[PDB]
């Protein structure tokens, strides 16, 4: 290659966080073979994108508007205050009129035509072939109650996103040779065997082991492990799942290659050992250290191509209708499929019909792609997101099933796609091949979309930083968008992982230099704003994007201003000066950066919380929660979004009473008055506090999460609570105590309007969530998969089942959610002082 074609590799090496041109930790060309594969995708997504458009990505829904915005426009008017430099003008504007349309009304307001609106201070664009009331802006305003402001500036010049140019009927058996560490323990007795499963979406197709032997560093048995299973009826994507038992170790193997080749040699495959059943267990890719990891060695060697009676209906009938974690019976296998072509009439039956194909046999493997082949139901359908999810988790590795799913997703707006695009990455994860219609689907709208591409490049490459079972895979995925993502917004991620990747080393360097035991000095701040001063000047970039808000641009550091927070984890409070001068406020950009919590697992949360809250949209239910902004960009770091003008609920316990413990309930109401500007502001917050309390009472239920200690339950100056840091996880279904039901107006067995009114909300919120029981059971079975550390498959996700009352009428459910506000009523303080002397 080239010259500068190598420094560009360094330069996407740099932007990754990973070598895809490095390998040492594969045994074929499949990575190879995805990098080229994906130039396809890519380019013909490069060649479609409208430059204009690409450029200035608006933020655009085609959802209608919802009640409670409705109502917010007084005379079907919406007022904009147009800028101008120092100058500004009010303009009142219909909601169907588009931004061509008032920007024509504002020139004609006077008595060339290259003028765009964009609002002050963001890298947001108001433009496009869209009713002004479709734009998301524009929402966020209405439902905040902000006034619009646009300044008029010029478009930005699509040359700068240019994308530089490219340059056998024998039964199947393996044979065991034995198992290898180099160092092993002198003490106690242990004995081992290997456990050999073929495994085709989570199904056991066939098992073998070998005998038990005693532990050593080598135990050998040299063994031929011959399955019932034909060589022909091996299905692709179908993996030979080796495990050591005393489980302790585990590894897998395609046995059908990217080439549609059966797997054949020696193979000395480097294992992953059980810390002391998730999406990690089911990695193709090998243990990278190869100096002290156990091995198992193995030895392979043996083409593919190329009407019901009206009560067995019921059954079925009944059979689908229950939810996505109903276990199937062997007599309910059979009957979805025998009537195969009466299943395909019901959307909702696929993924339970198809975990009654029977996968190890070829001829029934046939039989199921001559169903898909008449798809007209499926394809006419509704797009159903979690009934498409469900085709895309753990349990299903066919190519063709998997495929009928991502193309249901090829209708989402990119409004959607936004809401469940971490859900879709980490479910690659699934994915038995690295090159698939999922990870295609992922570079396509990540090209087509600068918001989609930014938030993908950061969900990839947090997977990259710290995943060793697949930062293989999603390199090369995020290769193939870098490739073609544009040469501004390369210039833009190289600014951004510089500022993190120096303040992830401040981070690290600070957290060294104090302890959780003790308090935070004067001498560890000195330290970090000595830290940062030499970063500063010199070098930091003169700007970033916030990467867990692209629409902003961050500037210089305000040193006085940054500190090391109280807390255990000794997070940096880092605050910049915003670098875009058309902004209205002079207020400063936070940002925290912690160590060490899986912020995986707030990401996740947070993303849950924003699908909630689609869903109480679609029923006309604001239930003011605040999923704040959190990326992790390495193992057991990240970055926080600082709230502005919010503390925490323990805080304000202890700025009254002082390091206990004894809580006391009115200080909570005296803290938000304290902190009213005045009485109508007072009572808004109130009001605000009403329904954000019961929508995180609701959605922490829901999700398990809801027995919380209130040091990580936060609520702003206005009234808006809301829970964090969820990296962690008598009792309690939520957070209910007395200081909240006091802003109420009540206090024990006393029901007052704000919460009769509370009592209301919260079983709206409920039932609405009620009707997307299937959606929120494949969120929370796929969070605690890909995720958690490790996930009992049939019961830490059965709770979910439980907390939705599946099963129930609306009036059981109903009253078993007002039980559950009783009961937090009835434990009082209990279980909050529990959690504080939990943490004494
Ligand atoms: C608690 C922290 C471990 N964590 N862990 C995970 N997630 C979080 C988190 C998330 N958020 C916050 N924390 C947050 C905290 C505070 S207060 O703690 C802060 C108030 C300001 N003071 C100064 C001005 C420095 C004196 C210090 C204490 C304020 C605003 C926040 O933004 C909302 C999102």
């Amino acid at each position: 290659m080239s010259e500068e074609s190598q420094a560009f590799q360094r330069q996407l090496t740099a932007l990754i966080g990973y070598d895809v041109t490095d390998v040492s930790n594969v045994h074929d060309d499949e990575l190879e073979f995805t990098r080229r594969g994906l130039v396809t995708p890519r380019m013909a997504e490069v060649a479609s994108r409208d430059p204009k458009l690409y450029a200035m990505h608006p933020w655009v829904t085609s959802k209608p508007l919802p009640e409670y915005l409705w109502k917010k426009i007084a005379n079907n008017c919406i007022f904009i205050v147009i800028h101008r430099s120092t100058t500004s003008q009010t303009i009142k504007v219909s909601p169907d009129d588009t931004p061509g349309a008032i920007l024509q009304s504002f020139f004609t307001k006077m008595a060339e035509q290259d003028f765009v609106l964009r609002v002050c201070g963001r890298d947001e664009y108001l433009v496009g072939e869209t009713p002004i009331k479709n734009f998301q802006w524009v929402r966020h305003c209405l439902k905040n109650g902000e006034e619009i402001h646009v300044v008029l500036d010029t478009p930005p010049d699509p040359a700068l996103d240019e994308v530089r140019k490219e340059e056998c009927d024998r039964k199947f058996r393996v044979k065991i040779r034995g198992i290898d560490i180099p160092v092993l323990p002198r003490n106690t007795d242990l004995t081992v065997f290997v456990e050999a499963n073929i495994q085709h979406g989570q199904q056991v197709l066939c098992q073998r082991r070998t005998s038990p032997k005693p532990f050593t560093e080598e135990v050998l048995w040299n063994v031929w492990l011959e399955f019932s299973i034909k060589i022909k009826d091996l299905p692709k994507g179908a993996l030979l799942n080796l495990q050591i038992y005393c489980l302790l170790y585990y590894v897998n193997l395609l046995l059908i290659d990217h080439r549609f080749l059966l797997r054949r040699g020696e193979y000395v495959l480097h294992m992953w050992q059980i810390s002391g059943f998730n999406a990690d267990k089911l990695t193709s890719a090998t243990n990278p250290d190869k100096e002290n990891s156990m091995s198992i060695s193995i030895l392979l060697d043996n083409h593919p191509i190329a009407e019901m009676p009206n009560q067995l209906r019921k059954q079925l009938e009944a059979i689908i209708a229950t939810d996505p974690l109903n276990p199937l019976t062997a007599e309910d296998k059979e009957l979805l499929w025998h009537f195969r072509y009466e299943s395909l009439k019901h959307p909702k039956a696929y993924p339970k019909l198809f975990s009654s194909v029977k996968w190890g046999q070829q001829e029934i493997v046939a039989k199921t792609y001559q169903l898909l082949a008449r798809r007209e139901v499926w394809d006419q359908s509704a797009l159903d997101v979690g009934l498409t999810m469900q085709l895309l988790d753990c349990n299903f590795s066919d190519e063709n099933v998997r495929a009928i799913a991502v193309q249901k997703l090829e209708s989402l707006e990119d409004d959607d796609v936004l809401h469940y695009l971490l859900q879709l990455v980490q479910a690659v994860k699934f994915e038995p091949y690295h090159d698939s219609a999922l990870a295609r689907f992922l570079l396509k709208r990540g090209l087509r979309n600068k918001r989609i591409g930014h938030f993908l490049f950061w969900f990839l490459r947090s997977e990259i930083a710290q995943s060793r079972h697949y930062q293989q895979r999603f390199a090369v995925i995020l290769e193939a968008y870098l490739r073609g993502c544009g040469t501004a917004m390369l210039h833009d991620f190289t600014q951004q992982v510089q500022v993190i990747e120096m303040l992830q080393k401040v981070t690290l360097d600070i957290k060294s230099l104090s302890a959780e035991k003790y308090d935070v000095s004067s001498q560890v701040i000195s330290q970090l704003k000595q830290k940062l001063e030499n970063l500063q000047n010199s070098q930091l970039p003169e700007s970033f994007r916030v990467p867990y808000d692209p629409g902003l641009k961050a500037g210089a550091l305000a040193i006085e201003k940054c500190t090391v927070m109280a807390s255990k984890k000794k997070p940096l409070w880092l605050e910049f000066k915003c670098a875009d001068p058309t902004a209205l406020s002079n207020e400063t950009i936070g940002i925290i950066f912690k160590h060490g919590d899986d912020l995986r697992q707030d990401m996740l949360i947070l993303q849950i919380l924003r699908i909630m809250e689609s869903i109480w949209e679609t029923e006309s239910l604001d239930l003011c929660l605040l999923p704040y902004g959190c990326i992790s960009t390495g193992d057991k770091i990240g970055m926080i979004e600082i709230v502005k003008d919010a503390t925490t609920i323990a805080k304000i316990q202890q700025s009254t009473v002082g390091n206990t413990g004894a809580f006391k309930d009115e200080v909570l109401n005296h803290w938000l008055k304290e902190k009213s500007p005045t009485e109508e502001k007072f009572q808004a917050a109130v009001e605000r506090f009403v329904y954000s309390c019961a929508g995180y009472c609701v959605a922490t239920f829901v999700l398990g999460i809801g027995d919380r200690h209130n040091d990580n339950i936060m609520i702003t100056e206005t009234g808006n609570l809301f829970h964090i840091d969820f990296g962690h996880i008598e009792r309690v279904p939520f957070v209910l105590t007395p200081d909240f039901l006091f802003v109420m107006g009540t206090s024990g067995k006393k029901t007052s309007p704000h919460f009769q009114k509370f009592q209301d909300i919260c079983v709206k919120a409920y039932l609405a969530l009620r009707h997307h029981t299937n959606l929120l059971i494949i969120l929370f079975s796929m969070m605690l998969m890909t995720g958690m550390p490790q996930l009992t498959s049939k019961e830490d996700i059965e709770y979910i089942r439980d907390a939705l009352t599946v099963g129930k009428n609306e009036e059981d459910a109903k009253k078993y959610f007002l039980d559950q506000i009783e009961v937090c009523r009835d434990k009082g303080w209990t279980v909050q002082f529990n959690w504080f002397l939990h943490l004494v």
